[PDB]
């Protein structure tokens, strides 16, 4: 009725509550870190699985798939943190899952908290906007999309038909409360700009889970075969800016 | 005639340093990566005592002289590169040891070349503007100065009262050969914009590195202990440009 045909379908394809599994009977650094990256190989799965029922995506070259999904990975991860934050906590805790929820006081680490406050971020502007399901699900679409070899893409033609049909989603998105047109439209700048600063928020996790990657033995923090596959190839690359951000704003 | 400082930097060179590579059997893309992480274990050790004997360096700090070995490693070992292939085999090798000399062919050969000739690019600009040994001397000095902290070191003042007092150096060992103000301005223009370019290729060396380091016991590439150290320690960051290379021009 009044929700846009293609936003129901993406509201319909989202994943089901995701667990770390998380040991509550024995915490600590690695074990924290370790939990985390576990709760990190079931979102990949999970961010997998989605990308396959996403209208448009499963059109594009397969070598195309695996880079945007590796690309964005992160992206969409700490996205989601701040989504769930959002929706069951007001934004005043970190949920990254059901058995891990953070506050300050699981945070002892200088160096852990300081990445976390960045994380905060998310949530924070997602409460100070208001951000509606219909606005996340769209804007979800186009964080996937937020990054291109600097080669570009193999199905570039097609990724750009893509990206722009789920702008145009973007903006329904926002019609359907943003009555104004002056106010739909500061919105919809708001919104993308959010989108943009995600590629500084994003570097910042993409170099602390580097840095733990690199000293994982040392650290006693384990990582997944399938996310240490996407962090072996692609962040090393990504750290060097080695790829192209798309920004909505110049 | 040659300036006193700079005598004494000719004085601190370290000695002839060896790869230990078997040149008795046919390379291999691991046996080679071996032995230049083995010469890189050396190379490391052999900046560590320079360091000790370099005037004004045992003052600063002792968190800030470990950080600028860190940073500036690579930089070292590329540039002693450059100024080894320039003396002893004219440029047109690139003599990493006395056991461990690449011609083109031997370089066309690995499974590296295009490594080979980004390496070979800086051997070949010291015969094009025919750098002098006090010259290589004042400049090798400015490559161990030549990148601090976004925040900057504990010893900032110490740092750059040293860093200036070798440009002077450098001025002086131009002056050494050129003659009329021009010529010799624009020759401190010239080595120092070398070095500023330094920093571009020292970047794809970076990548390369970490990339083998990630992979090291697939390819079975071993890395030495303090030179994974410095790994560990830095290489993330660095290639995150999460630290403030510093320029001679703008
Ligand atoms: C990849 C993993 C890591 O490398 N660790 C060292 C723990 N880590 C990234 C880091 F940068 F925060 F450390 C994350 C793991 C799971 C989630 C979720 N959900 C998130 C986030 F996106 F929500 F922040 C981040
Ligand atoms: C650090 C080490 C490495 O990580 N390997 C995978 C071998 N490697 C860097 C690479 F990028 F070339 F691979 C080097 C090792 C020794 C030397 C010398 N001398 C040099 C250089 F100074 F010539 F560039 C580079």
């Amino acid at each position: 009725q009044l929700i846009p045909p293609l936003i129901n379908l993406l509201m319909s394809i989202e994943p089901d509550v995701i667990y770390a599994g998380h040991d509550n009977t024995k915490d600590t650094s690695s074990s924290l870190l370790t939990s985390l990256n576990q709760l990190g190989e079931r979102q990949l799965l999970s961010v997998v699985k989605w990308s396959k029922s996403l209208p448009g995506f499963r059109n594009l070259h397969i070598d195309d798939q695996i880079t945007l999904i590796q690309y964005s990975w992160m992206s969409l991860m700490v996205f989601g943190l701040g989504w769930r934050s959002y929706k069951h906590v007001s934004g005043q805790m970190l949920y990254f899952a059901p058995d891990l929820i953070l506050n300050e006081q699981r945070m002892k680490e200088s160096s852990f908290y300081s990445l976390c406050l960045t994380m905060w971020q998310i949530p924070q502007e997602f409460v100070k906007l208001q951000v509606s399901q219909e606005e996340f699900l769209c804007m979800k679409v186009l964080l996937l999309l937020n990054t291109i070899p600097l080669e570009g893409l193999r199905s570039q033609t097609q990724f750009e038909e893509m990206r722009s049909s789920y702008i145009r989603e973007l903006i329904k998105a926002i019609g359907l409360r943003q009555k104004g047109v002056v106010s739909s439209s500061q919105r919809f700048y708001q919104l993308t700009k959010l989108l943009d600063n995600l590629h500084d928020l994003v570097k910042q996790l993409h170099l602390y889970c580097l840095n733990t990657f690199i000293q994982s033995r040392a650290l006693s923090v384990e990582f997944p075969e399938m996310m240490s596959e996407v962090i072996a190839a692609q962040l090393p690359k990504i750290l060097a800016g080695m790829v192209k951000p798309l920004l909505f704003h110049k």
